[PDB]
């Protein structure tokens, strides 16, 4: 397994050391509080009231934590993946991202906890 | 394993399908928005800016997700727990309860989505 | 998991640290060379020539591997089980056994080595 | 996971489904009586007694089952691993082969029922 933090002003992101293949079923667990600028925090599902400014993942609120494998377009992983298989033909290394516009990570706080695990299969 | 809603004005909570057994390890993942009143919304983690009113965890947040193991005492759950093991004596149904002061549930809403499994050991 | 080795002239068998629950999937792997008497030796499943003079198992050949779950019968295990559930209401402690005739094991020799892990569930 | 059966007269082996990745922990169980000739059969560690003279395995006996992981050369299998990992710099599908000598599959008889699962990591 992977245990690791990810902060939330890295815009590239933070590697893994978990290979995502064909069949695999992974488990992710998340945790923490963050922020991309504002005073409050917001956990890994992000601030479900603030509007897409431009985010990497459209598919996820500001503040979410998102996810590449290999080259893939960005992929909403919020509070975790329970036994989950990647619904598109992706492979490789998972990098996890703090979901931000891309250029304005600079005033981003905070951080989150992450667990990835690969499951029997 | 095991997969479900815990409504956030279930006083009594989500009595699962899960008995914990000595030496389980488990993975839970929740997810989703709920309130114990207000027009926000807040996932697993609850509201780190409430106060404790009297709620069922004082070692979790208003609105959070926590969980019993057969007659034990709440437990935090949050965003979950990754391949872990019981620390005190316990054993029985996992039961999953939105953390809010008790009588005070009605005006609740929301749910989280919640998935259990026994990890390999 | 529980690692340990099973000796042909064992009468009462290896009491193994599993604990079977309800529910609960598991793999055995079993391995080596033992034998009921004859210079010859034979694997986990035993010698298929050989007739059955009132073995602990009726189940499986004479030199087999078998198990005990509780207060079960003997249950045939052989090379092993792959994600295995046990019979409804068959639940405690793993014993596993040399298959051979009661009073006759004491011309026994060689051993099993064997491998049991919960699954995830 | 992959099921199937590997008959002792198929010189080529039996492909399966397992592609072998770098990290992956795997378990196997094979069980069942094959023959490589004579009107005897043997399990799937083989037939300790008999000289190798020229098996495909140098390291496992005749009659055992072996493996070939992608462009490797033979591993053995015999009655199945619990919880592997491959070499490094071994990787790709498994194919499941009778031990015998090339050339000399054609009065074998019998086969072997076989399991693979990738494990948790
Ligand atoms: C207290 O925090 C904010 C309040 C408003 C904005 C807006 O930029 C904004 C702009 C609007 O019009 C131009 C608008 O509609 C009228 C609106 O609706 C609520 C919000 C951004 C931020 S944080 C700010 O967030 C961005 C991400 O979106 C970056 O993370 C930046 O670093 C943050 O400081
Ligand atoms: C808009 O919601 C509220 C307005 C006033 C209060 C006060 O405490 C006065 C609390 C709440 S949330 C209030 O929170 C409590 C728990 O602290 C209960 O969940 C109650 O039902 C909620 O309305
Ligand atoms: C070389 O070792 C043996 C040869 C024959 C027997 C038999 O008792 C036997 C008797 C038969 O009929 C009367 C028979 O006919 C089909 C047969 O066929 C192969 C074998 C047992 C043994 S080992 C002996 O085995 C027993 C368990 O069966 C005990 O484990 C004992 O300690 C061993 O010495
Ligand atoms: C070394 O391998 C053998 C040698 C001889 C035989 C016999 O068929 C045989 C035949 C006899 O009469 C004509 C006989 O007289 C009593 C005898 O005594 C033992 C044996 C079989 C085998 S198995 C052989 O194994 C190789 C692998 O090493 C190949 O798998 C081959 O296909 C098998 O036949
Ligand atoms: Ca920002
Ligand atoms: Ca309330
Ligand atoms: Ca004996
Ligand atoms: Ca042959």
């Amino acid at each position: 397994a992977w245990k690791g933090e990810v902060l939330a002003n890295n815009e590239a992101g933070q590697v893994t050391s978990i290979i995502y293949n064909p069949g695999d079923v992974i488990t992710i667990v998340a945790a923490g509080w963050a922020s991309y600028g504002p005073t409050q925090k917001w956990g890994p599902q992000g601030d479900r009231e603030h509007p897409d400014q431009g985010l990497i993942c459209h598919d996820a609120f500001c503040g979410a934590l998102v996810m590449k494998i290999g080259n893939s377009g960005t992929i909403p992983v919020n509070t975790g993946l329970f036994r989950w298989v990647a619904p598109n033909n992706v492979q490789g290394a998972i990098t996890l991202i703090y979901n931000d516009v891309p250029g304005t990570y600079g005033n981003n706080s905070g951080s989150f906890s992450v667990n990835i695990g690969k499951d029997q299969s």
